[PDB]
């Protein structure tokens, strides 16, 4: 399609346009009633570096973020001011790429910022989604 090409869960897709300031990726889904965890990753398809790993942990109500670069995970980022997911419930997560950071919102509420660690934004071209959700729609504009 116009925005990505899968390459339903686990889900992997090549973004038609790579990331950069102004780019938005939207994941719409329903958390499983018995969910423990799910993951949304933005990857550099070539190097397989993970620029942004997003992991809502339903079992402990934590929202963990990290990057996998030079074949190692970095320092986990965990601070939240609320946990925006709940089992059984529909959600919309917006990943917005800004100049210095990603901005992530859930259900229309700003949730976190993640300072870019992988700096070559135009090399981020792959989206992977897996875990304890029913994936309903992915948008990328």
């Amino acid at each position: 399609s116009r925005e990505n090409v899968p390459k339903r869960l686990p889900f992997a897709a090549r973004l038609n346009t790579p990331m950069g300031p102004g780019r938005t990726v939207v994941v719409k889904g329903e958390v499983n009633a018995n969910a423990k965890s799910f993951n949304v990753d933005l990857l550099a398809g070539k190097s397989k570096d993970i620029a942004l790993h997003l992991n809502p942990r339903l079992n402990i109500k934590a929202f963990v973020r990290n990057s996998f670069l030079q074949e190692s995970w970095g320092e986990e980022e965990r601070n939240i001011t609320s946990f925006p997911f709940s089992p059984g419930m529909y959600f919309e997560m917006i990943i917005y790429c800004d100049v210095r950071e990603f901005k992530v919102a859930v259900n229309g509420v700003h949730s976190l910022e993640y300072k870019h660690r992988f700096k070559e934004l135009s090399s981020i071209d792959t989206l992977e989604i897996n875990g304890d959700i029913h994936l309903l729609e992915v948008r990328s504009w």
